[PDB]
């Protein structure tokens, strides 16, 4: 693979304590503590920018202000594919030596920093090189360092003909150079397809690489493919969380709502997983009438529609955001039917959990049975296989995954009777709501009442409320 | 009604030549042209605060720059309910005189400008009062206006401390005059959940009242209710419509799904309407392999789920946004089955047109008749309902609202019929995937082929993708 980064050792940074978090070219940082991103993309500048190496350190740049301690950030380069990357050859012919021809794949660019107090200035130490044990010094031939003719830092801190231009600027001029675009919050002046405009050109062309993106905006990231996503934690004390995403060719054609889907996600400290749009109403309905500051206290209604939740199981883990799913068992056929069914309602939570595909289970279902007798016996027959699996629902409660007995509408009815009967006025009103989920649905939650949403929130069957709400 | 703001008549600013656009207390500003939105807000500072009024106008300030014109931006000011709307007393306490008896209701603040060639300083002179035709003279003791002690602007640009802190300010010190709220941007630094919050202390409580919000983030407007809504046009000459954003206490209770799907949906040139999630993925994947840059030139995807399009056609229609919808001919029974059912797919489309509703039609389904065969007379009633009506059909597609055959999932098998077999291997593809919408949809997508998506999109079953595309 070409040359990539692949970790930067943050220590005793402005609000960094000690992280290692990893880095892959094209990489995003977002989340909570705008001041945590801040402090990350000055201390990339610092690790390569010379415009910023030349202030020095102060004693606000120091973790907690204590000048006892020392700065030690270190930069970790992954080198490969020698005779095709060209950065590759950018960064190994200026560097002269202290390459170990032990390990000629990782390479590490310290920056050491003491403080002293005779003179009220750390000096940045630049230390880099291939092994941590041994370091041969420096060149630094005056102001500019051996490294900047490697990496040069293109600062974006809002105006798209900057981000326009800058491609024509590198291309005609910088060439002999890696340019590392450290863009900084570029929805400050750009509208919503403005940044779709932007997520485009970034993560999809060649020209913007090595950057390191910082965004509030979901929509900067409606084209994820293949980068390196870093959240910060809500904690004052700075802990950061990264994650390769990248799509397979099995998610490929669904990237986009995919990434539309994901991204406004990425930004919930809880997010809640749904399969269809009447699970959504219902949802919002229940919070708006129980907790309308779920969205305040952290907290989203994911809608996936089908596709797996595997790529949203990583991500959202990876990251260390709370993990929340509730879903439907659902018996689909396949091919010829009449004995044919698979259990993706179970076959996903298995998958979630690993293990393998159940096989396509058989129901002798009589042609002749059709209607609300087979609507019958589908139900009987998951209500069987749920009871069946007490070990695997088990595991699920365990893991924060919530499997419906038969349905999200059976579980409903379960935890308000009286009140289904009374809006719809049916002898099975749950088939009647199964008949038009949209429209039903939203004529259930127009006459929904706020005892009956504080019955569904607090019933088991509906954990998943309860979760998201938190304490 | 309590006081409220009325017009605002630029003429001849720095870029409005001659705009009358309503305003409401509560209002929206977004859109393209964000050059027009800060000379709206900086044409309101001009009208209202005294801290911009000092500076005067310059060359630049006026249209073209062109000194031979004259500003003139006059507000509209809506006064009733006297004894009980303390901010009527503030306004009419201070005005002595100017008020005709015959219209105590209407109150304009006009502010006429021409530039001297002798001095280069056109003087802003204040003329306010309730008739057009005649003015008194205006006070105007000394720097400070007689207006300065009713309207004063609280200007807002980046930090939730300080909107935080506002509050208790205007409510501790700011109570004799009347604040009037110039938020510029507020998503600068700002968090998504942050945003949330800013818009529900916005437009719920009543501490943010006569704002005037610019935004770019859909997020900003989550809460939108009884607001004026105002979008500038994509046009170098700036355009601004406006249009009261009030949700019935019909659409109370799913008020949070509308303004989420909507808000998004405002920034777009373009709106498409939708009902069901798998809809969104077979019209992202054929746009994706069409035209990936219809989210760039202008474009969305609005999932409207149930509910009805008349407050979505009326917000996309009065903000002269470009109006888009396909939806699909269901029939929904209600109450007693077998001989009821009524017409949500041509219902609507007959509300958007306005009209009345059609009665609850009767099919004669036999109780013997169900699953393939109940489906197939579904079908061809829904044909014959369609044939039937040719002119209200000719007016939707004369309106630019397209309504199915009898669903989306038969003109999809219309456009292409080799490919749905090839993929699904059935002798009727379309039922099986009726049979599990999300997850056939998704294995259609995942094996959809670009000849497909083109063949699609060129069918004229699916001309609502062409309109979307547009030239």
């Amino acid at each position: 693979g070409p040359m990539k980064f692949s970790n930067i050792t943050i220590k005793n940074f402005r609000n960094f304590e000690k992280v290692n978090i990893n880095l892959d070219n094209k990489n995003v940082i977002f989340g909570m503590n705008d001041i945590g991103k801040t402090n990350f993309l000055y201390a990339l500048r610092f690790l390569l920018d010379k415009e910023i190496r030349k202030f020095g350190f102060n004693k606000s740049d120091y973790h907690k202000h204590d000048t006892s301690k020392k700065i030690e950030i270190i930069l970790t380069l992954d080198l490969s594919n020698y005779e095709k990357d060209e950065d590759t050859k950018k960064l190994i012919s200026v560097v002269k030596g202290a390459r170990t021809s032990a390990n000629a794949d990782v390479f590490y660019i310290a920056l050491e920093s003491k403080y002293d107090d005779k003179e009220l200035y750390g000096n940045i130490i630049l230390k880099w090189g291939s092994e941590l044990d041994n370091l041969i010094d420096i060149p630094g031939r005056g102001n500019i360092n051996a490294l900047d003719n490697v990496f040069k830092v293109i600062y974006i801190n809002p105006k798209m003909l900057s981000y326009s231009i800058y491609n024509y600027l590198a291309k005609k001029k910088y060439e002999d150079k890696i340019v590392i675009y450290l863009i900084e919050e570029p929805e400050i002046s750009l509208h919503r397809s403005m940044q779709i405009a932007l997520s485009k050109q970034l993560f999809e062309q060649s020209t913007y690489k090595y950057f390191f993106l910082s965004t509030h905006s979901p929509e900067l990231l409606y084209e994820m493919d293949n980068t390196r996503l870093i959240r910060v934690h809500s904690t004052e004390k700075v802990v950061c969380s990264s994650h390769m995403y990248n799509v397979e060719e099995a998610y490929g054609s669904v990237k986009k709502k995919l990434n539309k889907a994901l991204s406004s996600a990425l930004f919930a400290e809880r997010v809640l997983l749904i399969e269809g749009p009447s699970e959504k109403i219902l949802f919002e309905k229940v919070l708006d009438e129980v907790e309308p500051e779920y969205e305040l206290n952290g907290g989203f209604l994911l809608e996936v529609g089908g596709t797996y939740f595997n790529h949203y199981v990583c991500t959202l883990n990876d990251l260390g955001i709370t993990h929340i799913i509730k879903t439907d068992n659902d018996l689909k056929s396949k091919k010829g039917k009449k004995g044919v069914y698979e259990l993706l309602g179970l076959n996903r939570c298995l998958n979630l959990l690993g293990r393998e595909n159940l096989d396509e289970i058989t129901i002798d279902i009589p042609e002749d049975i059709k209607g609300k007798k087979k609507k019958e016996r589908l139900n009987e027959r998951k209500k069987e296989i749920f009871k069946q699996y007490k070990n695997e629902v088990g595991e699920f409660l365990g893991e924060r995954i919530y499997l419906s007995e038969i349905d999200l509408e059976n579980d409903l009815y379960s935890a308000i009777g009286e009140s289904m009967k009374r809006i719809f006025e049916n002898e099975d009103p749950v088939h009647y709501l199964q008949k038009s989920k949209l429209f039903n649905m939203v004529e259930l939650v127009n006459n929904l009442s706020t005892k009956d949403c504080f019955d569904v929130f607090e019933h088991e069957k509906f954990a998943c409320l309860k979760e998201l709400v938190g304490s």
